[PDB]
């Protein structure tokens, strides 16, 4: 009747799942996401349907990957990070089975090609991490060619992920509030140097650090991810009880 108690009531029980593994949840309204997107990446779900976006802080590598290797067999062709994300989304389920919700995690991709759910468009109209694209520079240097954006996580930095979507039908916030991401890159210059860091340097690491990060990903951290996704699986795999 009342949602605002039932929001907070929600998001408690979903941090309570998640935070201790190195997650934030935001929650936005489904039509914040749908308002910006063409049709195609529409979710058919009622416009005021309370969602949450889950992205993963530097601290879920050794809170969650690393127990995780520890009593998961890995399945092939899927990314250890991925099979732990996926493990940890399906608790939320555990954690809530009086409703249906439904998960979209950020690898999720369509027959097509197209990906599931917009990441940063989530993390972006959820307030989590402002998602600074290439029409943020008026007159940019790079012409015909496909320039990639990039989230910024005010606390974090680069130095963060996103997971996922958990979607709630039939839990509707008209009236949820909007908060808006933080512009932490503001300049002209910072998003330049931001987003051709991320497009063409992206194995330097150094786009993570357009803002000041209070944690970054640990050397043993930057070893996986620096490691070709094939090789990492063949080696955790190798590795394992
Ligand atoms: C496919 C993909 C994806 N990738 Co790559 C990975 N792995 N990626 C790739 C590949 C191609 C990317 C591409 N084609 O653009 C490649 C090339 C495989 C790749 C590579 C990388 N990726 C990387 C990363 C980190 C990420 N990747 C994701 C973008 C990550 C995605 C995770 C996900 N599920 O979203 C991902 C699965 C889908 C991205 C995509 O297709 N978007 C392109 C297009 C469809 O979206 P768009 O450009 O934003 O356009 C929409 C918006 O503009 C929106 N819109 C319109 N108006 C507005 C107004 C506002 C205000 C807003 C907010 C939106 C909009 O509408 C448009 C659609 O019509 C990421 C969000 C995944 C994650 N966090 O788990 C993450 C970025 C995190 C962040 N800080 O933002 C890499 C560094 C490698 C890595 N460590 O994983 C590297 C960076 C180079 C690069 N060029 O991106």
């Amino acid at each position: 009747e009342f949602m605002e108690p039932k929001v907070a009531e929600l998001k408690q029980k979903i941090e309570d799942t998640l935070c201790p593994f190195g997650f934030e949840v935001y929650p936005f309204q489904v039509a914040w996401y749908n308002e910006l997107l063409p049709p195609a990446f529409h979710l058919p779900l009622p416009g005021p349907t309370l969602a949450f976006l889950v992205l993963s802080t530097p601290a879920m590598f050794d809170r969650a990957l690393k127990p995780f290797l520890q009593s998961c067999h890995l399945r092939m062709l899927t990314d250890p990070v991925d099979q732990c994300v996926a493990y940890h989304l399906g608790r939320v389920r555990e954690s809530l089975p009086e409703l249906q919700i439904e998960i979209i995690a950020d690898y999720e991709v369509h027959p097509n090609r197209r990906p599931k759910i917009l990441a940063q468009t989530a993390a972006h109209v959820a307030g989590a991490a402002y998602y600074y694209q290439r029409q943020d520079v008026e007159a940019d240097p790079w012409g015909n060619q496909r320039i990639s954006g990039v989230c910024i996580h005010p606390r974090f930095g680069g130095w963060f992920a996103i997971r996922g979507v958990v979607l709630l039908p039939g839990i509707e916030v008209p009236d949820l509030p909007p908060r808006k991401p933080h512009d932490c890159v503001p300049t002209r210059a910072d998003r330049i140097a931001l987003l051709e860091g991320f497009n063409f340097h992206w194995r330097d690491w150094t786009y993570r650090d357009a803002v000041t990060p209070q944690e970054r990903y640990s050397e043993e951290q930057k070893a996986y991810f620096s490691t070709p996704p094939a090789q990492r699986l063949a080696l955790l795999g190798l590795a394992q009880p």
